[PDB]
């Protein structure tokens, strides 16, 4: 039949689209959507925004939606194989000034921040107005310590609302803030702290996640230790538990800003001044991103990917030490001026019940967070949502991996009660903002798939085997982009060959993403898993979601990983390592039985070649701070935190 098959699901294809449900059909008093009803809408409008006509439209979006202190002339020039892409060139304009200033003049008593501290009990509303008092005096304290245009400003804060101020006090004079994980060890800090060549950090004594201490200035110690260039350090008292403070070097974030003005001016920045720079965990790659075309590219995807409408109160549960938190906490919500969540707790503290005591509470009506968290809670039972409202809530997106159509029926039975759009959000650090998703007035959904690409993108499937693009539909390969969009990543940090070597020479002509992807029969895209990831079983090339989407389907199977390993007769050869729920009995069910089902289950909706030759049931899998799968590693091992050494003890 079908070329091209869905991730498998245990429910009928012919039963498993998902219509804009009547909470995003502007029915029971809920704002009529942007975008919709139907996939033609989206057409009509996708259209405008590529091809040889588009600028017109571009022009208008970026004139409506950023305020400019000067005009642009050019809308785009550049391209891929230099690296010199531009958009709006001429134009200046100030993130800070249009992420808090002139919502801060409309509505300065307008929530911009919930903050829901770790603590339920610790949670409050931060107005534009205090946090834009805030972001200047931040601001005027970095001016005090010699920090000019340009400069590069380390961010080492954990998830509690100064955290947007820190960000935003950089952008408001120009600085370049480059933000890292609270939590990443003094040696990763290290790293990034010396490659940016900062000469000021920003961190807090202590930060608070689970009931648990990051030690946040311990961990700033032993690093700056190895970082000659820094010499001021601005220490926000988060706990006010005793911290060792340097003489000189370390100053009290709430001393130093008494002493300044609560506003400070906007320096006017062309569009392609760098606005930050993001590491990505060889050596540490440092996302470099301008000011207009990532401001604009997280305005409207943030408006149409979730349907954003100006009472909304949206709720993002990721981490600002990743892009999710950049585009979708800070910038994206603060430049359309509406409330947007920091979380600062885990899914599971206190209770598995936190996201949805959290979103009755508030009364959230966007949900975005990613798959390792939805299976997660998935893991953790029904009777932590069952008992929820939830009704405010219109729309429920996930990032970061590929969805299993298991943990999307999760997330679409339970957190949204089946009145919910999903949007399944795929993008990267380097695309700026979402590239691939449903418009949620509009477009029918399917479990794992991303869909239709956002306005500005036009991609396109590339055979990796002979390095051409493969028309029509029903199609499998290499996700690839043909024109730069706005929010491009600009460069790699101070090593511009790494930004061409990596993205725009393997297909020349072409943005590589390095994913897997296919495009069915209805011409809905898949993102089925890392480029690297693809095991090669005699021919047959399956993809990381696809095999693990069959895995999940069995009962008890909370999360798995595989990954490829030489074999003489087949090249390569399946390895699953598999995750149990806690309460399943593994005495009662014998292991080699479960490997065996599990085996008859992949052969039954993938086929006889893909089943896993070895299975290694695990406690947990190798995973990154922001919840990826590390199958690297799983990989390596095969081959020859504390979850590395059981997987070798395992393994073994
Ligand atoms: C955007 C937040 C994550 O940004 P990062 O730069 O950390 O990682 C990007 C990668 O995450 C995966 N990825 C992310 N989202 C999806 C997604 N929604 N579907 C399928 N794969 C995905 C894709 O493999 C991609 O190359």
């Amino acid at each position: 039949v079908h070329h091209v098959h869905p991730l498998p699901d245990s429910v009928p294809e012919s039963e498993d689209l998902f219509a804009p449900p009547p909470r995003m059909q502007g029915k029971e008093g809920r704002p009529k959507p942007h975008i919709g009803p139907n996939y033609e809408s989206y057409v009509k409008e996708w259209a405008k925004t590529v091809g040889p006509n588009s600028d017109e439209w571009w022009a208008a979006k970026a004139r409506e939606t950023l305020d400019w202190y000067d005009d642009f002339k050019t809308v785009r020039a550049g391209g891929f194989e230099h690296g010199d892409v531009q958009w709006f060139p001429e134009g200046t304009l100030n993130a800070a000034y249009n992420c808090l200033d002139r919502h801060y003049y409309k509505n300065p008593k307008k929530t911009a921040i919930i903050y829901e501290a770790d603590e339920p009990s610790e949670s409050r509303e931060v107005s534009y107005e205090e946090l834009m008092q805030e972001t200047c005096r931040v601001a005027n304290v970095l001016k005090s310590y010699g920090v000019k245009k340009g400069d590069a400003v380390s961010i080492y804060l954990p998830m509690t609302w100064q955290a947007a101020a820190a960000f935003l006090a950089c952008a408001r004079i120009g600085a370049i803030h480059s933000a890292v994980f609270a939590g990443f060890s003094a040696e990763s800090l290290r790293d990034r702290v010396n490659d940016c060549e900062c000469k000021v950090l920003i961190t807090t004594d202590e930060g608070r996640r689970g009931g648990k201490t990051i030690a946040t200035k311990q961990i700033v110690d032993a690093a700056l230790q190895q970082c000659p260039l820094v010499e001021n350090v601005l220490v926000l008292r988060r706990t006010g538990n005793k911290v060792p403070m340097t003489e000189g070097r370390d100053k009290w974030w709430d001393e130093e800003c008494a002493k300044m003005p609560a506003y400070c001016p906007c320096e006017r920045m062309a569009s392609e001044d760098p606005l930050f720079i993001l590491y990505t965990s060889g050596k540490p790659k440092g996302v470099v991103h301008s000011t207009a075309g990532y401001l604009l590219g997280t305005a409207l995807t943030l408006k149409y990917v979730f349907d954003a409408h100006p009472d909304d109160r949206f709720a993002c549960m990721a981490d600002i030490g990743w892009i999710t938190g950049h585009s979708y906490i800070i910038y994206g919500p603060l430049a359309n001026g509406i409330t947007t969540a920091v979380f600062e707790s885990t899914p599971v503290y206190p209770t598995p019940s936190r996201y949805w005591d959290f979103v009755d509470k508030w009364k959230a009506t966007q949900l975005y967070t990613a798959p390792t968290a939805i299976r997660l809670l998935r893991r953790m039972g029904e009777d932590h949502v069952k008992n929820h409202d939830l009704s405010s809530l219109r729309v429920l997106g996930s990032v970061g991996e590929p969805i299993n159509p298991e943990a999307w029926h999760w997330y679409n039975d339970f957190a949204g009660k089946n009145q919910c759009a999903i949007v399944d959000t795929y993008w990267m650090t380097e695309t700026g903002s979402i590239s691939i998703a449903p418009l949620p007035g509009a477009i029918s959904t399917k479990p794992g798939s991303a869909t239709f690409p956002f306005f500005g993108m036009d991609v396109d499937i590339i055979d990796p085997q002979t390095g051409q693009v493969l028309e029509g539909n029903d199609v499998e390969g290499v996700l690839v982009a043909r024109r730069p969009w706005p929010s491009i990543a600009r460069t790699v940090y101070r090593d511009h060959k790494r930004y061409l070597e990596t993205y725009m020479k393997p297909y020349p002509g072409y943005f590589f993403f390095g994913d897997g992807a296919a495009r069915d029969y209805d011409g809905y895209m898949w993102i089925k898993g890392r480029v690297d990831d693809v095991i090669n079983v005699s021919g047959h090339r399956l993809s990381t979601a696809e095999v693990e989407s069959a895995l999940i389907l069995h009962k008890g199977v909370a999360e798995t990983a595989v990954v490829g390993c030489a074999d003489d007769l087949t090249g390569q050869a399946v390895y699953a390592f598999v995750t149990m729920k806690p309460e399943f009995d593994l005495k009662a069910t014998k292991e080699a039985d479960l490997s065996k089902e599990l085996a008859i289950q992949v052969r039954k909706v993938i086929g006889p070649f893909a089943a896993p030759k070895k299975i290694y049931l695990v406690s947990d899998l190798p995973k990154t701070r922001s919840g990826k799968i590390m199958r690297r590693v799983l990989r390596k091992i095969v081959a020859g935190p504390q979850i590395v050494e059981e997987v070798k003890q395992k393994v073994t």
